[PDB]
């Protein structure tokens, strides 16, 4: 019930598989920024959902290198499916550039992400 | 030239394999905190490393769940690897468990680790 | 008119005071977690807010100590000031809590807090 | 024991003053960025240190802006100071630049700092 094709509000698209041992595959298609198709996404989540009313903890990883365009940037979403009647996943995200040793510091951006499967 | 068997600054140990494509495989053994074995991490980073003398940015993600124990969470790295010769890795990470919805406020955390090949 | 009572989605209550060189003073009451008073908080913003279009930067402190209760903890918010029509203060905040040097890396909490002056 | 004079791995220097109940005060002089001089800094921190053998937590503010640049944008700490042989001050941070409303995924940046007394 995690895998679908799911937006958040830039209006970025994730379309996601789960699978059986845990692992996550997918696209990834960034409606902002410095990218223009869909990405590869790999990423892993547990099964065994804490049936007490808790929310699946989940995280994937995208590197932004196609045929099309590359930024040598590498970004990652952790968070956790909220699933009910509003099926949800809020993700809080990184973004870190490939920089030389002097801008170490000012690589890595923060950010924070709501996705929802039926838009 | 960044598969490898990193440690850290925890001691906690990361033997990862690179693809040809950009994929991200391996083990990982984290030496402090609710986690006893080598847990499955995957991930990704750019293959085009930017040779004006930037680091090669890559991330990956482990949900910490295996045969021993579960504790609901994953937990994402994004960072840069600095390939000299000193090979270091420096990444920043978040750790997401699942939480209730009234507990989501605190269900995040941040931090950060450096990776060595050779300690 | 960054001064005000605001609110945010937990239901917290922020009531600021801005300052004329930069300053920002008043209390901050979190209506959830370890904590029942309000609090003190202190923090500073610019004023040349950058007239082409874009929101006011500003952070703010809070350490959780008061005659009631203490968490030993101390969190900062850094957002920007959207004023339009919907005066609207997005922040992404950290939390750090005291602890022993073995403790290290799970001292710090992240997440993120919208601001609505009229709720 | 915590005022004094600070410097960190990037070679800033962090000129500080502890208060009674628990006020922050000081300068602040970041070696790289979009700065140059003194700035002011203001924040927070609880005075009953846990005598357990735990940091005290600590965090501030810090808006660049001063008569010589502006950058519009505003840098918060938060850390816990490791008071021992060692005086030591670790402390994680965000920096919030004022962007459109278009670009607000990409204003904060998140990074670490390390800051010795005697360098
Ligand atoms: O910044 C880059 O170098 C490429 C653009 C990255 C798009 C970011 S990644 C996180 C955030 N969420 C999205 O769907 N897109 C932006
Ligand atoms: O907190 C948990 O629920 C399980 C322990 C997680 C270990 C964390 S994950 C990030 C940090 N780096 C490590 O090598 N271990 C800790
Ligand atoms: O965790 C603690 O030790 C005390 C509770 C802190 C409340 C946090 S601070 C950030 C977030 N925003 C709020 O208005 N409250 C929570
Ligand atoms: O980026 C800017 O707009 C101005 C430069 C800010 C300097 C940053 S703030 C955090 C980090 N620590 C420092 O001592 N300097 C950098």
């Amino acid at each position: 019930g995690i895998t679908g094709t799911w937006y958040n509000q830039l209006g970025s698209t994730f379309i996601v598989t789960a699978g059986a041992d845990g692992a996550l595959t997918g696209t990834y298609e960034s409606a902002v920024g410095n990218a223009e198709s869909r990405y590869v996404l790999t990423g892993r989540y547990d099964s065994a959902p804490a049936t007490d009313g808790s929310g699946t903890a989940l995280g994937w990883t995208v590197a932004w290198k196609n045929n099309y365009r590359n930024a040598h940037s590498a970004t990652t979403w952790s968070g956790q499916y909220v699933g009910g009647a509003e099926a949800r996943i809020n993700t809080q995200w990184l973004l870190t550039s490939g920089t030389t040793e002097a801008n170490a510091w000012k690589s890595t951006l923060v950010g924070h992400d709501t996705f929802t499967k039926v838009k």
